[PDB]
């Protein structure tokens, strides 16, 4: 065994790209060296500086696998936005080792509702 990799989470892609601040959608995250135990958090920064943002989002082990992560797009503080909102997201494995945040962000429905 050589000095290769340190079994970190990995994310190849993610879809949809992008997302309503509704949620409550199913988003597949595409990569490899995943846990069952690994979790989906969100985060939000503020005009202050600092972000801080808990919201929990639902993960389906059923659809899930060793390299694919299943869950249900959390619900983003403000909903009633008429402009969308940049977001980051990453996924917790273990104490030290933890994935690269992903560029997300919020459309507004109010408008565009299909």
């Amino acid at each position: 065994g050589s000095s290769g990799s340190s079994g970190l989470p990995q994310v190849e892609a993610y879809s949809p790209s992008a997302c309503s601040v509704r949620g409550g959608e199913e988003l597949v995250l595409t990569g490899s060296n995943f846990l069952p135990d690994s979790k989906v958090v969100f985060i939000e920064r503020g005009p202050d500086g600092k972000l801080q943002w808990e919201e929990e989002a639902t993960v389906n082990r059923l659809q899930s696998n060793e390299v694919t992560l299943t869950l249900t797009v959390p619900e983003y503080s403000n909903k009633r936005v008429s402009r969308p909102v940049q977001v980051y997201f990453y996924v917790s494995n273990g104490r030290r080792k933890r994935s690269p945040t992903q560029s997300f962000r919020f459309l507004p429905v109010i408008c565009k509702e299909e």
